């Protein structure tokens, strides 16, 4: 797919903003557009470097970082900027967090399984994410939409055991991925941040069959749906259109995932702790709108 050959000289390289899987992210200007751009540190990223330019200059989605161009001396990319954060940091940053409803924990969830449905069809061959989490999306218009990034591929706690078993993997790995996701945004907690020390730890867990706990009054179609998501076995893994499907259904249910992220809260997760977890995120409206429907 097309890209822009940039020359580095019409760029102004303003504040860094974060670091990304690999390298580094800054906002930036070019022909006076509000611009990321995003360089290598070390010589030891450039491969990552070139695979994210290769797979993301195939790529359009409204759900994926839109790339305008590159500049090959120095190697960078120039991305689209907009304001807003990591989701890593609007469920776990810094105070004070946004409060959010399960409208928009839903509304995050599809926009993001939309995304990666979008590169499970391409052609010839899946274009695999292998790196869903929180850290690598963003929110961006108020909190409301959901940008995926860095395709260059402490990332245990999101990843499907046979890829850390190291053995042949395919495109389900990501929808394992997705359902620990699900999970997060639900009782905004971190999967599995009581698994103390280093990420072996969470390895042996995951691949001795360890979940994130079950979730206090969660409607059995979502419950249904996420453990389905982190099967063992792949196979028994819904796609991502299945997900996409079924999350639509399920969204006529979470009306207000448009509503701006514009209120704080003041989040003290309760030890639930007996094998369950408290949602974060209310569903007595959605009961009561699945009542109206169905009896
Ligand atoms: C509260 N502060 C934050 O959450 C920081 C970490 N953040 C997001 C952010 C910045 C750099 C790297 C990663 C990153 O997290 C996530 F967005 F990928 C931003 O502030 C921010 C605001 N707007 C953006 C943005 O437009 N982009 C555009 C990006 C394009 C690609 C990448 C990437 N990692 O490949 C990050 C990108 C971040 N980022």
């Amino acid at each position: 797919g097309s890209l822009h050959m940039i020359d580095y000289k019409e760029i102004e390289v303003e504040e860094v903003v974060g670091r990304g899987a690999f390298g580094v992210v800054c906002k930036a200007k070019w022909r006076a557009k509000d611009v990321a751009i995003k360089q290598i540190e070390s010589e030891s990223e450039r491969k990552a470097f070139i695979v994210e330019l290769r797979q993301l200059s195939r790529v359009n989605h409204p759900n994926i970082v839109k790339l305008y161009g590159a500049c090959l001396n120095p190697v960078c990319l120039v991305m689209e900027y907009a304001e807003g954060g990591s989701l890593y940091n609007v469920l776990h940053g810094a105070e004070p967090l946004p409060y959010y409803t399960a409208a928009h924990a839903m509304s995050w969830c599809l926009q993001c399984s939309q995304g990666v449905a979008y590169l499970h069809s391409m052609q010839p061959k899946a274009l695999i994410h292998r790196d869903l989490k929180p850290p690598n999306l963003l929110l961006v218009a108020g909190g409301t939409v959901l940008k995926i990034c860095d395709f260059g591929t402490g990332s245990a706690a999101w990843m499907a055991p046979e890829v850390f078993e190291g053995s042949n993997y395919s495109e389900k790995c990501d929808v394992f991925s997705w359902g620990i996701i699900l999970w997060e945004v639900i009782t905004r907690r971190k999967p599995f941040d009581e698994i103390g020390g280093p990420a072996f730890r969470i390895m042996w867990a995951v691949h001795n069959g360890t979940r994130p706990p079950l979730i206090k009054n969660l409607p059995k179609p979502i419950e249904s749906l996420m453990t389905r998501c982190w099967s063992k076995d792949p196979s028994q893994r819904p796609s991502m259109e299945e997900i996409v499907k079924i999350m639509t259904h399920l969204m006529r249910y979470f009306p207000g995932a448009d509503e701006p992220l514009q209120y704080p809260c003041q989040h003290s997760l309760p030890p639930g702790e007996d094998g369950r977890v408290e949602p974060y995120v209310d569903f007595a409206e959605f009961y009561r709108l699945w009542s109206v429907d169905h009896g």
